[PDB]
């Protein structure tokens, strides 16, 4: 493959994090080009045949490889991390409901793809998505309990779709238009299982437009197939602050 690198072409500069799987790291590659690199410990595992022919702006793309022990997986580089602690810290505080629906409106975008070529990603939520520079967001994560965004269907029978990828898109939008907040606060996950079973469902965040939170509960009907696409999430925000709220005036927060 053209995408196998030699080992000295990868400098490892800042350990990032650390997982149970590996390192992840910024680096250089070449000597020129920015990276994230993501370190396999031997003896965990030994797919990036399928990430090589997923491409999209809005998804995080892969560079290059070392497929013999050890791996390493070099990436597209995405500097301000992860969507939930962008949320949460010093970034949250300036992030008003046009910056938030239009990074919602990039997640769609990338989650229509998804859509498109038939995949699941089934653990959609703001912990996976990774922020650049000019709030681009991208997803991450796609090769990997998250109960409180996972969908009925999913969580009990097993049964994840691209719908239930929906329904955790609009858990997603809670914590957007929480500042990263947990879902269900307060609720333990069993009380989650056993509220959402009985049509139980968050209810219309502080400052958030009732227009956004509709389309939140679209995303978590009981019936998969009656949850909107990604094709057409990503439209209605797209278009939002034209064609659905024209008159939106800024709030303290939102
Ligand atoms: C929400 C939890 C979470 O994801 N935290 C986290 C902890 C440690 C490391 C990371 O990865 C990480 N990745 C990037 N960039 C990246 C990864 C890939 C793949 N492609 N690009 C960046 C960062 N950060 C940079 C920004 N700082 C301020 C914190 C970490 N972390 C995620």
């Amino acid at each position: 493959d053209a995408w196998e690198i030699p080992r000295e072409s990868l400098r490892l500069e800042v350990k990032l994090g650390q997982g149970c799987f590996g390192e992840v790291w910024m680096g250089t590659w070449n000597g020129t080009t920015r990276v994230a690199i993501k370190t396999l410990k031997p003896g965990t595992m030994s797919e990036a045949q399928v990430m090589k022919k997923l491409r999209h702006e809005k998804l995080v793309q892969l560079y290059a490889v070392v497929s013999e022990e050890p791996i390493y997986i070099v990436m597209e580089y995405m500097s301000k991390g992860c969507l939930l602690d962008f949320l949460k810290g010093e970034m949250g505080k300036y992030l008003r409901l046009p910056q938030l629906v239009d990074m919602a409106a990039q997640i769609a975008s990338g989650m229509a793809y998804v859509e498109r070529m038939n995949y699941v990603h089934r653990d959609l939520r703001a912990a996976n998505i990774l922020v650049g520079e000019n709030l681009v967001c991208k997803v991450a994560d796609f090769g990997l309990f998250p109960i409180k965004w996972t969908a009925p269907e999913a969580a009990l029978y097993g049964r994840f779709t691209i719908k239930s990828d929906v329904w955790s898109f609009g858990i997603l939008l809670t914590e957007l238009t929480t500042k990263g907040r947990v879902p269900y606060p307060g609720m333990v996950n069993r009380e989650v299982l056993d509220q959402v079973e009985r049509g139980y469902r968050m209810p219309c965040p502080p400052e958030c437009p009732e227009s956004l939170h509709d389309l939140m509960c679209q995303c978590w009907r009981k019936d998969p197939e009656e949850r909107p696409t990604f094709e057409y999430l990503q439209a209605f925000l797209e278009d939002y602050f034209t064609s659905t709220e024209p008159q939106y005036q800024p709030g303290e927060n939102l």
